[PDB]
């Protein structure tokens, strides 16, 4: 009967909807990382510098 | 996400203008000195003289 194959192709639709959930919360938190430390890097950069008072020779 | 780069533009912003009000007091504290200095040395060399009163010879 036609119950019997129904369940068994269940089974696989069931593992393959679970590769691709996988696929998209992996690359999500490997750009997490990426983005934050590019933010905080950047705050950085702008705000620090060095500046010249005055000169002397002798 | 408009409101990070308005963030991170604003920090420069800042900075430069802090640049330009630096140059201009700098410039007046030097041309005080000098302005200073001219009027009290030439008060000096106006009112200053000698005078001879009388020549004797032998």
């Amino acid at each position: 009967e036609t119950g019997i194959g129904t369940l068994i192709i269940f089974i696989a639709m069931v593992l393959v909807a679970a590769v691709a959930a996988t696929v998209l919360i992996n690359t999500a938190g490997s750009l997490q990382q990426r983005a934050t430390s590019t933010g905080s890097q950047t705050t950085n950069q702008v705000s620090t510098g060095l500046i010249v008072q005055s000169i002397y020779g002798m």
